[PDB]
């Protein structure tokens, strides 16, 4: 069956994410904000079959993300610069997607979403060679 990724989520793991946006560009002030706006985020999933909602809210930012499996969409990389998605399934559990910049050149970026078995969230973010990786639980 379809993984259901639907539910509140809650963070429970997190590595590499300041360096990320420190290999990113991402200026120290601002990595500094995206930490501490990133350490206990509110996630909220609702998925319908390949249509998925995603809000995740944190004191200075709220990001809604509106996709279909299969169908291009436009969002902003996790650095900000704005790019065309496109989401597919790798396995009957976990989702990729490959982002391409509308504007100019830039390092490969890309996400994964993973629903295990044991009902975990993972989630990863990649610049090039560079990894965060984020485990949630739902609520």
């Amino acid at each position: 069956h379809m993984p259901n990724f639907s539910g509140n989520w809650k963070i429970i793991r997190s590595e590499n994410f300041e360096e990320l946006l420190k290999v990113l560009g991402v200026n120290v002030m601002l990595r500094k904000i995206a930490v501490a706006a990133a350490s206990k985020p509110a996630v909220e999933i609702k998925q319908e079959g390949d249509t998925f909602y995603i809000k995740t809210s944190t004191t200075v930012r709220t990001t809604e993300i509106n996709f279909k499996v299969g169908e291009e969409f436009e969002e902003q990389t996790v650095d900000g610069r704005p790019c065309k998605s496109l989401v597919k399934w790798e396995s009957e559990n976990k989702m990729v997607c490959e982002q391409k910049l509308l504007k100019g050149e830039g390092p490969k970026t890309s996400w994964t979403r993973e629903l295990t078995n044991d009902g975990e969230l993972i989630l990863t973010m990649t610049a090039d060679d560079v990894v965060c990786t984020r485990v949630y639980v739902r609520e």
